[PDB]
């Protein structure tokens, strides 16, 4: 059934013009809508309903939008409201012309460390506001961590984000970005599924020794075995990792492609 050219809601009664298709996440497309009126362009989360018959998963990402709707931070996606007509669920989200984080890794590899420095500070930074707000994302992954095109880090996709294992996933999970990052490949990562899952419970992983002891020594702690032992948001902004060494607050988009300078 095909997605309408023009987008319009109940509610605050403004037309979207559904422009250039951006990408796919599951069973959900996502196209660069257009305010007829104002001209102000979104990311806009196009849902069929086909996917949401079950009250199950009508659940799901009602949840996912009630909690994303409350939150305002400039590390977050912004949320600006949602609707639905007879066939889709449309999500109106702000707009990350830059791609992910991992498009940067695939692309990168190993960056540099004032990069990593750069990505994980202003990425923590969401991660505090989510935590202090008592948000949970659960699924952080390079993918979340959206750029826009100031290469400013804004985290997305709460789809299995919950408001109250606790805070404690979220600082692992932000252990194995730092990895990526500065390793250049995924700490558990491995082409079978299930072994990815048993490298991860039995704890296996190995820090190259090419990595900086300070920045591996925080990699060790954020994906410590004992949840409790592991750091707390707050507690990473001060770590060592981001004082001690050079920490730009720019980027250029350079960065995309090749190491800056
Ligand atoms: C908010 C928001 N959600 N999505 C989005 C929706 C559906 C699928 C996907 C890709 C798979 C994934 N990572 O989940 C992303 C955006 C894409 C862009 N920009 C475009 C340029 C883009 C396209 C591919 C990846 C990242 C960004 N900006 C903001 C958003």
């Amino acid at each position: 059934k095909e997605i309408p050219d023009v987008l319009v809601d109940p509610r605050t009664m403004k037309r979207y013009m559904r422009g250039r298709f951006l990408g796919k996440g599951g069973f959900a497309k996502c196209y660069e809508i257009t305010d007829m009126d104002t001209k102000e362009v979104f990311a806009g989360k196009v849902v069929p309903k086909s996917m949401l018959l079950k009250p199950h998963q009508k659940e799901k990402m009602s949840t996912e939008i009630a909690i994303h709707k409350s939150l305002d931070n400039p590390h977050v996606v912004g949320f600006h409201g949602f609707f639905e007509d007879d066939d889709f669920v449309y999500v109106v989200l702000e707009i990350c012309r830059r791609r992910s984080l991992l498009e940067l890794h695939k692309r990168r590899k190993a960056v540099t460390e004032p990069e990593a420095r750069y990505f994980m500070r202003q990425t923590i930074q969401g991660v505090q506001y989510l935590h202090n707000n008592r948000v949970i994302h659960r699924d952080l992954k390079l993918g979340n961590l959206f750029l826009n095109d100031d290469m400013d880090v804004k985290i997305g996709d709460f789809g299995l984000a919950t408001k109250i294992h606790s805070f404690e996933v979220d600082i692992w999970s932000l252990g194995c970005i730092l990895y990526t990052l500065l390793v250049g490949k995924p700490p558990f990562e491995t082409s079978c599924l299930k072994e990815t899952y048993i490298r991860i419970k039995k704890n296996e992983y190995s820090v190259p020794r090419h990595i900086n002891p300070v920045a591996s020594a925080l990699i060790r702690r954020m994906l410590h075995a004992d949840p409790t032992l592991r750091p707390s948001v707050a507690e990473l902004l001060t770590d060592e990792f981001f004082t001690s060494g050079y920490a730009p607050m720019r980027l250029p988009t350079s960065c995309l492609t090749v190491p800056p300078r």
